């Protein structure tokens, strides 16, 4: 039962791409089916494609009205990738999309990304009018990245995130910051030494106090979504980057989406250190990552054999980075992603990856009961006109099927499907008396 309790999760990147309700509801479906418990829903990421009815954003000494906040982002969105299969979802369809999930027992965990992956939103900084809210390293400008300095973009920014916040409040329970990979384009992926660096290397041009605001803006986000009722989560990153506790302390209600261990020069907080900090911590491990239209071995990082790789070699319970420790996890999460956002979107492979990790993980995974309820309703009603022996193995078959373990997993899925089996023989069997 303690596998069962899990999160399982699939994770979609619908900031950089377009995905219609229609789209996502099949993707629900599908989790349902495979036994997962919730959709992991970027909305903010690169792009942003989620438009709330009141878009009106209070900061800055002002209101920047709904209207021109939603042009503003329509158009930043579109300067990011103008996806000719649409723009955003709305606010009507999201609270339809939500409920949908709730009605199958899916939960949604909207992400709205910052201070990175935020092109979109710096973009409708700019068509507002807030001067220079991109970060700049030695001359290089992010296209994706807020400066920590800039008051104006970042009070915007966070009172951007409470008004999704707002909304997401009550029909969702965890709110994903973000907060992955601080200026990897202007930097060269490594946004977080850089944001480090004064400290240790004073007197060079280093962002002053870089890090130790990104802690305060990361607790602000934080406070702002426990606000709403909602738990903050967060990619790993950048917390305690270099296990480096000396800048100050992270919240620790943010739970922790773990996803990578880092590489080299590039030296991330072990997940034991972040369990140790008093973070939960949701394994998201990049071992079973698809990036969409990397379809095959040689097809780039993250391709789908890669990612049927990692699934089949990497199960739900290892963490990135646990130093040898036991690490305890809230669940795990498979992750599809949209870099190249032109890249055609296949459902069947999605599912593929998604039907992988539910099946090398089974054991984590809920059964599927509806196969068996449909069984139970196809069952003629009346079965007076039939032979006493059949109806008692009818009504034998029937019982049966209700005394199932309601909470079986994938790995017992047979269970199921023989009890389905021999109800339908005995419903075949059934004979009239003469
Ligand atoms: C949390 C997360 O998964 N972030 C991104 C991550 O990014 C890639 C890649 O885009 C970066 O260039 C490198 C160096 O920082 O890191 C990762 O390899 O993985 C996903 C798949 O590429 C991205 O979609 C995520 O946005
Ligand atoms: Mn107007
Ligand atoms: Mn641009
Ligand atoms: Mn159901
Ligand atoms: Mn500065
Ligand atoms: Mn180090
Ligand atoms: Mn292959
Ligand atoms: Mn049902
Ligand atoms: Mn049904
Ligand atoms: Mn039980």
């Amino acid at each position: 039962n303690e596998k069962l309790a899990k999160k399982k999760i699939v994770s979609i990147d619908a900031g950089r791409k377009y995905f219609s309700p229609e789209q996502l509801k099949e993707i629900i479906d599908k989790a349902k089916h495979y036994g997962y418990t919730d959709l992991h829903l970027l909305v903010g990421n690169d792009g942003l494609r989620f438009m709330l009815d009141d878009m009106s954003i209070t900061a800055n000494g002002k209101t920047y009205a709904s209207d021109d906040v939603k042009r503003a982002i329509e158009k930043g969105t579109n300067d990011y990738y103008n996806d000719p299969n649409g723009n955003h979802l709305t606010e009507s369809q999201m609270t339809d999309l939500i409920n949908y999930a709730k009605d199958k027992g899916i939960g949604l965990i909207p992400t709205v990304n910052s201070p990175g992956h935020m092109d979109a939103i710096l973009n409708a900084m700019k068509e507002l009018g807030i001067q220079n809210p991109n970060f700049s390293y030695f001359g290089k400008k992010s296209a994706r990245t807020v400066d920590l300095d800039n008051e104006q973009a970042v009070a915007f920014t966070k009172a951007l995130i409470d008004k999704y916040a707002a909304y997401f409040a009550k029909k969702t329970e965890i709110f994903n910051i973000g907060l992955d990979q601080y200026a990897n384009d202007a930097t060269d992926a490594k946004g977080w030494s850089v944001l480090q660096a004064d400290k240790y290397y004073p007197n060079e041009g280093y962002p002053v106090k870089g890090y130790e605001k990104f802690i305060a803006y990361a607790n602000d986000l934080a406070r702002i979504v426990k606000s709403h009722g909602l738990k903050p989560m967060a990619f790993n990153d950048g917390i305690y980057y270099n296990s480096d506790t000396s800048f100050g302390s992270f919240d620790k209600d943010i739970i922790v989406s773990m996803w990578t261990g880092g590489w080299g020069g590039y030296d991330v907080a072990s997940s034991k250190l972040l369990a140790e900090k008093g973070h939960q911590i949701l394994n998201t491990n990049d071992a079973w990552y698809y990036v969409l239209g990397r379809n095959a071995d040689g097809q780039g990082w993250y391709n789908l054999d890669q990612g049927l790789n990692g699934i089949k070699n990497t199960p739900i319970t290892s963490v990135p980075k646990t130093e040898g420790a036991d690490i305890p996890i809230i669940g795990g999460m498979v992750a599809a992603w949209a870099d190249t956002p032109s890249a055609r979107y296949s459902p069947s492979r999605l599912f593929k990856l998604m039907r992988h990790f539910a099946n090398a993980n089974a054991e984590y995974f809920a059964a599927d009961y509806e196969s068996a309820e449909q069984a139970l309703n196809e069952v003629p009603k009346d079965l007076n006109r039939y032979t006493a022996e059949s109806v008692t193995a009818v009504k034998e078959a029937e019982k049966a099927i209700r005394s199932l373990d309601s909470n079986l997993s994938r790995a017992q899925q047979d269970t199921i499907d023989q009890a389905i089996a021999k109800l339908q023989e005995t419903v075949n069997n059934l004979t009239l008396t003469p």
